[PDB]
């Protein structure tokens, strides 16, 4: 966490995974799971899925930490749920600062 931030929520995003017992699966336990991820500025690293992939799991990381204290882990299928969603959240944040960035 040593240099970043918290910079908005965009709700809690629904994403049809192709299986509707998945997609009853995080409509039920979704809470669990992310409705905001930190982020950092555009310091290298920035044009595809390059940002969006370290503040992923900078955010999934710290959704683990926050369950290594509470005597839980996400097991992977949990994790690639969250995976959509943190990274649906990251894009959003890609298209704020960086499209204003290249604009000119």
């Amino acid at each position: 966490l040593g240099g970043y931030m918290l910079g908005s929520a965009m709700s809690r995003p629904i994403i049809h995974f192709g299986s509707d017992y998945e997609d009853r699966y995080y409509r039920e336990n979704m809470h669990r799971y992310p409705n905001q991820v930190y982020y950092r500025p555009m310091d290298e690293y920035s044009n595809q899925n390059n940002f969006v992939h370290d503040c992923v799991n900078i955010t999934i990381k710290q959704h683990t930490v926050t369950t290594t204290t509470k005597g839980e882990n996400f097991t992977e299928t949990d994790v690639k749920m969250m995976e959509r969603v943190v990274e649906q959240m990251c894009i959003t944040q890609y298209e704020k600062e960086s499209q204003a960035y290249y604009q000119r």
